[PDB]
DNA sequence: TGCCGAGGCCGCTCAATTGGTCGTAGACAGCTCTAGCACCGCTTAAACGCACGTACGCGCTGTCCCCCGCGTTTTAACCGCCAAGGGGATTACTCCCTAGTCTCCAGGCACGTGTCAGATATATACATCCTGTGCATGTACTCGGGATATTG
């Protein structure tokens, strides 16, 4: 929905392996306009 | 009474182990070496093991004779405990430096041969050093009496 409606945004995930979320915490370490979470994390 | 508050049972979601499947890369098993030099077989003249009273050395033996063992219990603090406090051993993160890879590159030297010598072995003659024996004292010991040190 994001991709879809504005294109002039940038999305991060942030769900799955311990390894991903780890290697996406360097990127917000602000071009990442939207991060996508679960309640569970 | 009341209310409710506190109370006790059952599907998501994530996070290690566990076991499974993929594909690919040297390293293992095996072949033929081949090649050669050790194992063998065959003699020989050779050393050294070995089955075997007797002199006799000492391993084992029948006695008595005593401390250190054997037994008791008081106590004495040794040793255990628990609980609290402080920090320092620990954890989790980020930056950082080098450990490790490969690659090129040389010559140092460990490798190898090529000759043949000063070395040490072996014999005979032998003298000498060294062992086994026999043989005095000199001390290191065991005891008794008193002085100094140290525990309670």
């Amino acid at each position: 929905e994001f991709t879809r409606f504005v294109p002039k945004f940038k999305v991060l995930p942030y769900w799955g392996n311990p390894h991903d979320r780890k290697v996406i915490r360097r990127f917000w370490s602000a071009p990442f306009h939207v991060v996508i979470t679960s309640y569970q994390l």
